[PDB]
């Protein structure tokens, strides 16, 4: 059983800071922008059943994206995620939550699964409330939301644990 997620958002929101804490328990404050795409695995326990992690990090700058997007198709899970500090990376969902679905094709595209992070919690600058992000994502039809921080660890394991569950339950349905 392997589970393909996808990591979707702007350009410094921490996509693979937070790919790194959930499969290496590992954090850099130094940025290393990342060019395309590629997956790390990890074999993990979805309520007491093994299953395969392939998580997919992107490029959040355009200049450093593929133009191979075959990888998209067989998701199971789309992630977005933005950074909490930085509205912009907040309006782009939309733009994000679509490219995902044109890419993938998904069937049945309103209860495909999506999993929103408004990561870097841990600085004292937010700018994006709450509220207004759990407001977009009830607008779309009622995704979880996860606060999160890729540099303390916060909500991390409990927000992947979300996104392999629901992950999980739209590979099941595919191949039934
Ligand atoms: N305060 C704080 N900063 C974070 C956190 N996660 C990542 N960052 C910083 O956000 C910056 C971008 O992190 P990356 O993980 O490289 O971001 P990205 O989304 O992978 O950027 P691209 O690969 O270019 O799309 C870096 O300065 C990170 O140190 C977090 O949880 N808290
Ligand atoms: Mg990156």
């Amino acid at each position: 059983v392997l589970l393909k997620v996808i990591i979707l958002g702007d350009s410094g929101v921490g996509k693979t800071s937070l790919m790194n804490q959930y499969v290496n328990k590992k954090f850099s404050n130094q940025y290393k922008a990342t060019i395309g795409a590629d997956f790390l695995t990890k074999e993990v326990m979805v309520d007491d059943r093994l299953v395969t992690m392939q998580i997919w990090d992107t490029a959040g700058l355009e200049r450093f994206q593929s133009l191979g997007v075959a990888f998209y198709r067989g998701a199971d899970c789309c992630v977005l995620v933005f950074d909490v500090t930085a509205p912009n990376t907040f309006k782009t969902l939309d733009s994000w939550r679509d490219e995902f679905l044109i890419q993938a094709s998904p069937r049945d595209p309103e209860n495909f699964p999506f999993v929103v992070l408004g990561n870097k919690i841990d600085l004292e600058n937010r700018q994006v409330a709450t509220k207004r992000a759990q407001a977009w994502c009830y607008s779309k039809n009622n995704i979880p939301y996860f606060e999160t921080s890729a540099k303390e660890a916060i909500n991390v394991e409990q927000a992947f644990q979300t996104i392999a569950r629901n992950a999980l339950k739209q590979e099941t349905e595919v191949e039934l």
